[PDB]
């Protein structure tokens, strides 16, 4: 698989897919988070590099995360679990699959997205034109088997999606359409509702990946948008549920 060479073996640059995660939102500047796998243990602290060139691509790659922090002196356990990793060419997300918490360790169930990175298509470098169909993986608490099908129309910079297949009857809902928009960084990201049974069930945000290129004379010449991943909320009989959501183009 490559968990304990992505945790041990430094990036090489003739990796496939995604190489280099950058930890942003998984580990505060304050905290630090342990993962395991494959008899391999590192940590990890604030805007450290996790190694995603030595994972398996289009897959979960599935770890065990220990969140402290730290309080002056030593380290106090927060969290600990399980950490999921899905990695794609452009893009790759981050999962926090919460078993055990600290006592206010008591032992509780969560499941929370974590960092969504990659390479962020700018919105001022998005095509003008055509029609672009992303299919990939959605996945949720203890169910990985999620069918994502968003569409992009350039043109209207709107975008539409489906998602199939997952164990949660209620969780299997339409993407509403919605605008593409900048960010605070001007990425082209996508906010819209969660419609089930023509209900308006929750959120979800999709952010927009893909490589360009420039010519000799630094002039934008070719552009794609190749990937889309982000997440979703969805409003359940048992509460609120998180769904993250990945997908390219064949």
């Amino acid at each position: 698989a490559g968990l304990a060479d992505a945790l041990t073996a430094p990036l090489d640059h003739k990796d496939k897919g995604l190489q280099s995660l950058t930890l942003d939102q998984s580990v505060r500047k304050n905290e630090k988070l342990k993962l395991a796998a494959q008899g391999a243990e590192k940590t990890y602290g604030n805007g450290d590099s996790l190694n995603t060139g030595k994972l398996k691509n289009d897959k979960v790659s599935r770890f065990d995360f220990i969140r402290q922090i730290e309080v002056d002196g030593q380290l106090i356990t927060l969290e600990s679990g399980e950490f999921q990793v899905y990695k794609q060419s452009h893009s790759a997300l981050t999962a926090f699959q919460t078993e055990q918490i600290q006592d206010s360790m008591v032992a509780k169930r969560q499941f929370r997205i974590g960092d969504i990175a990659g390479e962020h298509t700018s919105f001022d470098k998005l095509p003008e034109g055509g029609r672009a169909t992303y299919r990939g993986t959605a996945f949720g608490s203890d169910d990985a088997g999620g069918k994502l099908t968003y569409t992009i129309d350039f043109a209207a910079k709107q975008g539409n999606g489906k998602i199939e297949h997952l164990k949660s009857p209620e969780l299997n809902v339409d993407l509403a359409a919605a605008d593409i928009k900048p960010d605070g960084k001007r990425h082209a990201v996508i906010s819209g509702s969660v419609l089930y049974n023509q209900a308006e069930k929750g959120s979800y945000s999709l952010g927009i990946f893909g490589y360009y290129t420039k010519d000799t004379n630094n002039n934008l010449t070719l552009v794609k948008a190749q990937e889309v991943a982000g997440s979703a909320e969805v409003k359940t009989v048992n509460g609120i549920r998180h769904i993250g959501l990945a997908a390219k183009q064949l």
